C-alpha cells in the first residue's frame, strides 16, 4: 500500500514523528501527525499525467517549529513537482529518489544552508 | 562554503555521483556532473526574501536516467519552493531537512510510489 503511515522525521527512535493517512479524497493523498492543526506535520500528494509521454507528482509538506500563533502558521512550507516520463515496468528509477534524499542529506550544502538562514556563497 | 561539491547520489562507494559548483551568476547556484549536457545530473538554487518576515528557496533538479532524445532526454525534473520565516540565530531548524529526507527516504510510501510508476492507493 502506497498510502500507509510513515516516519517523516527520524530522530533515531526517541522523538520520531509519524504521519498517518487521513484522506485519499478525489486524488489527494493526505498524511497527518497526531497533533492540532497549528502543531501538525502535513503531507499532501497527487499523481497525474503531463501531456502524452509523462507523469506528474505534486507533493506538499508543512512542518512546525518546537518553541501571534494561536492557529497562525509558524510552519515551513515545501512544494515539490516531479515530472517523470513513462517507463517500462522492468526499468529501475530508484535514482531520482536517491538524488532527492542526496539533496537534503545532513552535511550537504543545501541542507547546511537551510540551517544557517544563509544562501550559497563560495 | 555552501557552494561546495557534494555527492547527490550515494551508491556506497562504487558509482557515486559528485556534483560540482559551476556558477553562481549573481544569485542562483548551480552544480553539475562531469557529463555532456544530455547526460549530466543538474542542481540549481536561488535564495530570496518573500515579503516581510520570510525567505524562499527555489531548487530544481535534473536526474538523467541512462534510459528522439539526444539533447532532449529521459530527465526527471524536480522543483522545490521552500518558504521559511525569519528565525533567531540560536534556533534549531534542522527539522526541515530531516523532514525533506524523510519524505524521500527509500522504503517510504513516496520513494515506493515513484518506483512502481504508481499513485497513492490502499
Amino acid at each position: 500500500a502506497t498510502l500507509h503511515s510513515f516516519v517523516l522525521v527520524d530522530n533515531g527512535g526517541t522523538g520520531n514523528v509519524t504521519v498517518v493517512p487521513v484522506s485519499n479524497a478525489n486524488g489527494v493523498a493526505e498524511w497527518l501527525s497526531n497533533n492540532s492543526r497549528s502543531q501538525a506535520y502535513r503531507v499532501t500528494a497527487s499523481y497525474r499525467a503531463s501531456g502524452a509521454d509523462k507523469r506528474k507528482y505534486t507533493i506538499k509538506l508543512e512542518v512546525p517549529k518546537i518553541v501571534e500563533l494561536p492557529v497562525s502558521a509558524w510552519k515551513a512550507y515545501a512544494s515539490i513537482d516531479l515530472t517523470i516520463p513513462i517507463f517500462a515496468a522492468t526499468d529501475d528509477v530508484t535514482v531520482i529518489s536517491k538524488s532527492l534524499t542526496g539533496l537534503f542529506k545532513v552535511g550537504n550544502p543545501i541542507a547546511e544552508a537551510i540551517s544557517s538562514q544563509s544562501g550559497f556563497y563560495a
